[PDB]
């Protein structure tokens, strides 16, 4: 409809509300979506080992164990 086109690397699922990217995460790296692009590392202990210990301090991509 609306004549527009940006670099949407993310899938329709990710671009939905709420995000439907799930754990499969078929979107693109660079969205930092707070649903799929999350981190399971806690401040108590890093779950992946990248020492990110939190999504807000995450430095590794979505193909990581904390994702
Ligand atoms: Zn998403
Ligand atoms: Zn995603
Ligand atoms: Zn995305
Ligand atoms: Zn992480
Ligand atoms: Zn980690
Ligand atoms: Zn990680």
């Amino acid at each position: 409809g609306s004549g527009k086109g940006k670099g949407e690397k993310c899938t329709s699922a990710c671009r939905s509300e709420p995000c439907q990217c799930g754990s499969k995460c078929q979107c693109g790296e660079g969205c930092t979506c707070a649903a799929c692009k999350t981190c399971n590392c806690t401040s108590d202990g890093c779950k992946c080992g990248k020492e990110c210990t939190g999504p807000d301090s995450c430095k590794c991509g979505s193909s990581c164990s904390c994702k």
